[PDB]
């Protein structure tokens, strides 16, 4: 299974607009999130954007007692099966929503210190895995730090905005053998160009999570100084309790 990560909606972009609107489904008064899909809760405070796909049409389902998921259709059907939505194996959104029609919304992400964070494009989210979005850890992430430095340096050709696009990463996690900024370390001495490159992905992904969940220490939080392998468990826990994040299986 995933935790999911309960991303709030706070404005909607321009080119959404009209199709909210029409729903009578305001983001300010309705609990609209985007819901990413993370093995990784302890990295939160490090989330710099939450990714959608240009090629996933989204769907915005009712997930009860005022609140609304925006996750592919698949998702939100396996949360119907333990008690996550109000009626089980019922899975009709209200509205579909292409990726791209999202682009530029702004979001509160739990945990993140950084602020004014908004939905950004990855071209390499696979759409069968979790729920479709995935949040942004730069520090952590190597897929999302080679998404950002793209969106980043050619942010007008990738359609969105300079301000829109976070590059001061904050360090969350300490380690000795990658510095406090592992996937930083780790694309540069692979040296990966392209978010397309997935078998090095894979293998900086791998090496960043065992040195950073295993021997790494939080700089940040509630549990700053601690190891992440203890802190982690505390982390989850922290924001379910709190409502900001829960956790679901998938089939098999
Ligand atoms: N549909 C999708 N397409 C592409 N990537 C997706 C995805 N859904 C989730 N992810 C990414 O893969 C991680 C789980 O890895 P495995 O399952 O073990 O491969 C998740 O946790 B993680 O979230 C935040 C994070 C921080 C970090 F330092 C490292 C990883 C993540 O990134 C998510």
């Amino acid at each position: 299974g995933y935790v999911g990560i309960k991303i709030r909606l706070t404005d909607v972009a321009p080119q959404a607009q009209e199709l909210f609107k029409k729903e009578s489904l305001d983001v300010k008064e309705n609990k609209v999130y985007l819901v990413a899909a993370t093995l990784r809760p302890e990295t939160m405070y490090g989330q710099t954007c939450c990714f959608v796909s240009p090629k996933i049409d989204y769907g915005v389902f009712d997930a009860g007692n005022g609140d609304y998921f925006i996750t592919t259709e698949r998702a939100f059907k396996n949360m119907s099966f333990q008690n996550l939505t109000p009626k089980r194996g019922y899975y009709k959104p209200l509205f579909t929503i292409n990726g791209k029609t999202l682009i530029g919304s702004r979001i509160d992400a739990p945990y993140a210190v950084n602020k004014n964070l908004r939905v950004l494009p990855m071209e390499t989210v696979l759409a069968t895995k979790g729920t479709g979005v995935v949040t942004c850890v730069p520090s952590d992430s190597p897929d999302d730090f080679v998404t950002t430095r793209d969106l980043a340096n050619k942010p007008e050709y990738y359609g969105i905005e300079k301000d829109w696009v976070q590059t001061d990463i904050v360090p969350i996690v300490h380690t000795e053998k990658y510095g406090d900024k592992c996937a930083e370390f780790l694309v540069n001495d692979l040296k990966i160009q392209s978010p397309k490159d997935s078998v090095q992905l894979a293998n900086a992904k791998e090496l960043a999570y065992k040195e950073g969940f295993y021997n790494g220490t939080m700089l940040i939080g509630k549990y700053k100084g601690d190891k992440v392998e203890d802190a982690a468990p505390k982390v989850k826990q922290d924001l379910i309790d709190e409502g900001l994040a829960f956790v679901y299986n998938e089939p098999e």
